[PDB]
């Protein structure tokens, strides 16, 4: 269908460990990046590399698993240490594969959400539940980075809004088939698991050290749009002749709040403003299965139009309850951003005024 998951969501489901022999070479390197960056041997390990053909990748979860591996070499490649000394060049016998890979599972090429987040992750025991305890993340980049923690706890956060998610197919056929306490009981649920969403959140500071994520993590997230230190964008050199510039936003590119905008009719794509064309943009960082299901969703008749059209308080008060769950979602996250980002930078308006407008427009969509 739209690849969402009943019990992950968005997250990919029992993501793939092991790539064949064939790309060895690849994992070697991805699995020993803190070694590698530490010592300064990635980027000669990476210019040695033979062109290895992706064509030994026959399926989503290798490709999905190949992509992360690329993608983390790239950005460790890229950035390095951390320090200012870039490389503006991908090599070829990088950048060709990675590219390639990349048209095929509709990603930009660069290091995105979906790989980082949504197929970076592994149980300890197949056994054994859905856990931070039970669980570990397949690559990190530096030492003492959080990786394992920032990556499971978004992780984490995704999973319980499979619960809300799994919810959607009933609201619109409640909708379709005038089943007034089957809509409500619906929205009602969502809220519930949106707020358990929004205490599953709260785990970002059991795990997550601001000056580790400021100062390590956040280097090898970044991209090469709009930023300084590669104005021009990446060469992905035997692919494309000319840079092209992409947006490491990681940490920002969930499908998770834009699915219960698009749901509950909140119009945050709409106009030219600043926060609608990022938020569009952001879109393209999803994978195609699941910007199909937000494009599918806004051509569904509106939730918000049926709940306003009923004269009916107990509809009115449970699509509220879902708004005030994503209000309390975006809010937690201003104070996430705040501890994690503009507290640690300094010792950034335009970041904070975009996300309260974003929860701005949240909030005016309340009916009371
Ligand atoms: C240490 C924790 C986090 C930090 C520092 C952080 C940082 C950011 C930043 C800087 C942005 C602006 C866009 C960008 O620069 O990429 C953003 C937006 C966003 N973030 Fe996060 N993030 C964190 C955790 C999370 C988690 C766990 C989720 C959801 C599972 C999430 C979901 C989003 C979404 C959906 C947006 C788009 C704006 C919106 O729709 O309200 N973030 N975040």
């Amino acid at each position: 269908a739209y690849h969402i998951d009943e019990e992950v969501g968005f997250a990919l489901p029992n993501p793939q460990e092991n790539l064949p022999d064939f790309y060895n070479d690849w994992m070697f390197i991805a699995k020993h990046l803190p070694d590698l960056i530490e010592s300064g041997q990635l980027r000669e390990r990476v210019e040695k590399l033979n062109m290895l053909s992706i064509d030994h990748l026959t399926d989503h979860k290798s490709q999905r698993l190949a992509r992360l591996v690329l993608g983390c070499i790239t950005m460790a490649y890229v950035w390095g240490k951390g320090h200012g000394d870039v490389r503006k060049v991908l090599p070829r016998n990088i950048a060709v594969p990675y590219c390639q890979l990349s048209a095929a599972l509709e990603l930009p090429p660069i290091l995105v959400y979906a790989d980082c987040v949504l197929a970076n992750w592994k149980k300890k025991d197949p056994n054994k539940p859905l856990t931070y305890e039970n669980m570990d993340v397949l690559f990190s980049f530096r030492d003492g980075d959080c990786s394992k923690g920032f990556f499971l706890v978004s992780l984490l956060v995704e999973i319980a809004a499979a619960s809300a998610i799994k919810v959607i197919p009933t609201v619109f056929k409640a909708m379709q088939m005038q089943e007034r306490d089957t809509l409500l009981k619906a929205l009602l649920e969502i809220a519930s698991c949106l707020e358990k969403a929004l205490q599953v959140f709260h785990q970002i500071h059991d795990h997550v050290n601001p000056k580790a994520f400021f100062s390590v993590l956040r280097i090898y997230l970044s991209g090469w749009k709009g930023n300084p230190q590669l104005s021009d964008g990446l060469v992905y050199e035997g692919f494309w002749e000319d840079p092209k510039e992409f947006a490491g936003g990681s940490a920002g590119q969930s499908s998770v709040f834009q699915c219960f905008d698009v749901l509950l009719g909140i119009q945050q794509t709409a106009g030219g403003g600043h926060a609608a064309q990022f938020l569009q943009d952001m879109r393209r960082y999803m994978p195609p299965a699941h910007r199909n299901f937000l494009c599918s969703l806004e051509s569904n008749p509106s939730v918000r139009e049926f709940v306003l059209s009923k004269g009916d308080a107990g509809l009115r008060e449970a699509y509220d309850a879902c708004v005030k769950a994503l209000v309390s979602l975006r809010s937690y996250h201003l104070q996430i951003v705040t501890k994690y980002i503009l507290i640690p930078a300094s010792q950034g308006t335009d970041l904070m005024n975009f996300l309260k407008t974003v929860r701005s427009t949240t909030e005016k969509s309340l009916l009371k």
